[PDB]
C-alpha cells in the first residue's frame, strides 16, 4: 500500500487532514500516495504512534525533533519546510520575545513577568529563551518547570503539567498539547499577548506580521534583544535571542516509509503549496493557523540519507538544549 498515515493534533488538524487526503484524491493517479489521518492529542502521542506503527508521520518543531530521536521512540527527521521564499528558502528561523510598546523591561528584567510559550520543549517558545534565562532562575534548578514557574509571576507553555506547575498554566489553564488551547503555537503564545494575558510572547519573528495584516497595530509592539535594549518588530535580523532550525517532518528510523512521504509531501506542494491552488492550501486553513504544517513554510525539501536528529538540528543547537537539562552556574 502506498498510503501515509498522517498523525494530526486534536480536531482542527484531522478536519485539515481530511481535506488534504480528499483534494489529493482528486489530483494524484489511483496508483500514486495516498493521505490516511490518525488523531491524537497531542505531538508526543504521535511520537508514540509512529514508533509503535500506527502512524508514520508527524511535523515537528526543531526542538520536539530532538526528543522525538531519545528512546524508545528513535524518530528521524525525513522532510524539513522552508520559509523566506521559494527561490531563497530558508530552512532556519529566528526565535523571537515580542512585547507590547512601553511595558518598561528588557531581557534582564523578564523576573515576575507573566509570559507566552507555544509549548513546552520547542525552540523559539521555551528552549532559546528559558536556555538564556536559566541561571536567573532560583534554585533549586530541577526540575526546571518549577524554576521558571517561580521566575515569572503565571505564565502559558502548552504541553507541561499543571498539577505539578500549576503556574505554567496560570495564563491557559490544564496547558493544553494542541489547538483546543487558544494560547497554543506561535500564534497562540501571540493572542496570549495581545489579548493581555502575558507581557511577554516567545514567538518566532514572523508571528505578529502573520497576526496584524496592518503596521498600525504593529507598532504597538516590541522585540526584547540580547544586548537588554528594544528595537521595532521589522528589525529581527538584529533583535532575535537566536536562530533556529526549520520544522521537520519525522518517521521511523526502520520501516518508515520516509521516501513515500517525501514522494507525498513533494506532490503536495506541487498542486496545493504555497500560492498554488484556491481549492486547498498546505500553508494555511480556514479552522486555524499552523496546522499539520507551519503557515509561514512555503514549501519542503527532503533530508539527507539516513540523517540522525542530533546531524539534521546541528552541533549548535543540539548543544543549546542538552546545556538547558544539564549545565550548571
Ligand atoms: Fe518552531
Amino acid at each position: 500500500d502506498k498510503t501515509v498515515r498522517w498523525c494530526a493534533v486534536s480536531e482542527h488538524e484531522a478536519t485539515k487532514c481530511q481535506s488534504f487526503r480528499d483534494h489529493m484524491k482528486s489530483v494524484i493517479p489511483s496508483d500514486g500516495p495516498s493521505v490516511a489521518c490518525v488523531k491524537k492529542a497531542s505531538y508526543l502521542d504521535c511520537i508514540r504512534a509512529i514508533a509503535a506503527n500506527e502512524a508514520d508521520a508527524v511535523t515537528l518543531d526543531a526542538g520536539l525533533v530532538y526528543d522525538a530521536y531519545l528512546a524508545p521512540n528513535n524518530l528521524k527527521p525525513v522532510v524539513a519546510e522552508f520559509y523566506g521564499s521559494k527561490e531563497d528558502p530558508q530552512t532556519f528561523y529566528y526565535a523571537v520575545a515580542v512585547v507590547k510598546k512601553d511595558s518598561g523591561f528588557q531581557m534582564n528584567q523578564l523576573r515576575g513577568k507573566k509570559s507566552c510559550h507555544t509549548g513546552l520543549g520547542r525552540s523559539a517558545g521555551w528552549n532559546i529563551p528559558i536556555g538564556l534565562l536559566y541561571c536567573d532562575l532560583p534554585e533549586p534548578r530541577k526540575p526546571l518547570e518549577k524554576a521558571v514557574a517561580n521566575f515569572f509571576s503565571g505564565s502559558c507553555a502548552p504541553c507541561a503539567d499543571g498539577t505539578d506547575f500549576p503556574q505554567l498554566c496560570q495564563l491557559c489553564p490544564g496547558c493544553g498539547c494542541s489547538t483546543l488551547n487558544q494560547y497554543f503555537g506561535y500564534s497562540g503564545a501571540f493572542k496570549c499577548l495581545k489579548d493581555g494575558a502575558g507581557d511577554v510572547a516567545f514567538v518566532k519573528h514572523s508571528t505578529i506580521f502573520e497576526n496584524l495584516a496592518n503596521k498600525a497595530d504593529r507598532d504597538q509592539y516590541e522585540l526584547l534583544c540580547l544586548d537588554n535594549t528594544r528595537k521595532p518588530v521589522d528589525e529581527y535580523k538584529d533583535c532575535h535571542l537566536a536562530q533556529v532550525p526549520s520544522h521537520t517532518v519525522v518517521a521511523r528510523s526502520m520501516g518508515g516509509k520516509e521516501d513515500l512521504i517525501w514522494e507525498l509531501l513533494n506532490q503536495a506542494q506541487e498542486h496545493f503549496g504555497k500560492d498554488k491552488s484556491k481549492e486547498f492550501q498546505l500553508f494555511s486553513s480556514p479552522h486555524g493557523k499552523d496546522l499539520l504544517f507551519a503557515d509561514s513554510a512555503h514549501g519542503f525539501l527532503k533530508v539527507p540519507p539516513r540523517m540522525d536528529a542530533k546531524m539534521y538540528l546541528g552541533y549548535e543547537y543540539v548543544t543549546a538544549i542538552r546545556n538547558l537539562r544539564e549545565g550548571t552556574c
